[PDB]
């Protein structure tokens, strides 16, 4: 008395073939991102810290192929999750895979990461500039369906200590010379 039956001409197939790559080397140096730029790639967010506000989307902390960055979603781009996906994005989404239409750059320091976050502490070496690297998310999408985490964090070192991008937005100018 078998029941059941087989899912073949019902069901559907499905692939889905997207791996993590590193853009955060090329970007710098074969794009040369500044002020008004937009790419297509992937990002894989770690951590985010929900806010009362109810919209599905605040400060997080993501780690890249690369480094580990801090960034933040505009409501634009928080707006849009909830439209397509009617859900908490902040939940399960952004961990997955996340494709970012447009992003901004923007400095950080000490006290703007404190609040950014529950109370993350970095550490700049003594400098009176800002030397963290903050991306804004103005419009996003879901890349990658797969539920994904970046294990490979641990081993990715920290843009605090890289001479490449204080070098490209710090030593671009200090002095007021004036």
């Amino acid at each position: 008395g078998a029941m059941g039956p087989p899912s073949s001409r019902d069901a559907v197939r499905v692939t889905a073939s997207a791996h993590m790559k590193h853009w955060l080397e090329p970007v710098l140096c074969e794009a040369g991102l500044g002020h008004n730029y937009k790419v297509d790639k992937v990002l894989k967010v770690l951590r985010i810290y929900p806010r009362s506000n109810t919209l599905s989307s605040l400060p997080l902390c993501l780690c890249d192929a690369n480094y580990k960055i801090l960034a933040f979603a505009n409501y634009k781009a928080i707006a849009a999750f909830e439209r397509k996906e009617r859900r908490r994005v902040t939940q399960n989404l952004l961990n997955s895979e996340i494709m970012i239409h447009s992003f901004t750059i923007r400095f950080y320091n000490d006290d703007q990461v404190q609040g950014f976050f529950d109370g993350l502490k970095f550490k700049q070496k003594a400098s009176l500039f800002p030397g963290y690297l903050v991306l804004e998310i103005n419009d996003f999408s879901m890349f990658n369906r797969d539920q994904l985490i970046l294990s490979n964090a641990g081993t990715i070192e920290f843009l605090y200590g890289t001479p490449r991008y204080i070098a490209r937005f710090i030593e671009q100018e200090f002095s007021d010379e004036e």
